[PDB]
């Protein structure tokens, strides 16, 4: 990697090559207690991710799709151009915190807390989860949606009061019998350190993910491959290409 910004090369240093991960969840849903681990590895390079969750309880409460939002947007692919919004890596090796609330259409809400840091070479993502106000007949608690993920847009803008980022987004999750069970999500990021961070300008993350399972696994488990890149800035001086 070679940039003229060395904030810019010191994010890019610790994204180089391939990074292990490590997730935690804590979840509570309507008093349902549940705990997710998950191991795999990441290469922002691609902006490609490829992750194993168990549940380490049991059965899952919910539906795994519920929880592939909230289960490290540090391995986004920035172009080369956009390199300079990139509030994630900026953040590291402290971290950041990362926190939403999940509003599922006519049923109940996720509020999430995580912590995104290194430890040692580790990218690690610990979560806590509350859930509220969940219908027990409904969608969530009634596993009706499909194991299957749609492709998304999140629209990323700064907050310098908090020296920060926000987004608001629309996940559509399938439902078994052909419509859509909406889930409005609502994220903030601020940095664990005090050291100065990149704050963007507008822009959004493109999203793609498959979800599948592992044929020799007898625990309930989820198994994702998630591409991330971020666009909407454009290059040149109208143009490079023109």
């Amino acid at each position: 990697h070679h940039h003229t910004d060395p904030m810019v090369s010191k994010g890019e240093e610790l994204f180089t090559g391939v990074v292990p991960i490590l997730v935690e969840l804590d979840g509570d849903v309507n008093g349902h207690k549940f705990s997710v681990s998950g191991e795999g590895e990441g290469d922002a390079t691609y902006g490609k991710l490829t992750l194993k969750f168990i549940c380490t309880t049991g059965k899952l409460p919910v539906p795994w799709p519920t929880l592939v939002t909230t289960l490290v947007l540090c391995f986004s692919r920035y172009p080369d151009h956009m390199k300079q919004h990139d509030f994630f890596k900026s953040a590291m090796p402290e971290g950041y915190v990362q926190e939403r609330t999940i509003f599922f259409k006519d049923d109940g809400n996720y509020k999430t807390r995580a912590e995104v840091k290194f430890e040692g070479d580790t990218l690690v993502n610990r979560i806590e989860l509350k859930g509220i106000d969940f219908k027990e007949d409904g969608n969530i608690l009634g596993h009706k949606l499909e194991y299957n993920y749609n492709s998304h847009n999140a629209y990323i803008m700064a907050d310098k009061q908090k020296n920060g980022i926000k987004s608001n987004f629309k996940i559509r999750h399938n439902i078994e019998d052909g419509s859509v069970q909406l889930a409005d999500h609502y994220q903030q990021n601020t940095p664990i350190g005090d050291g100065p961070v990149l704050l963007p300008d507008n822009h959004y993350l493109s999203t793609q993910s498959k979800l599948s399972k592992d044929p020799n696994e007898k625990r309930d488990h989820m198994v994702l491959l998630e591409f991330v890149t971020a666009a909407g800035i454009t290059l040149g001086m109208d143009e490079l290409y023109k």
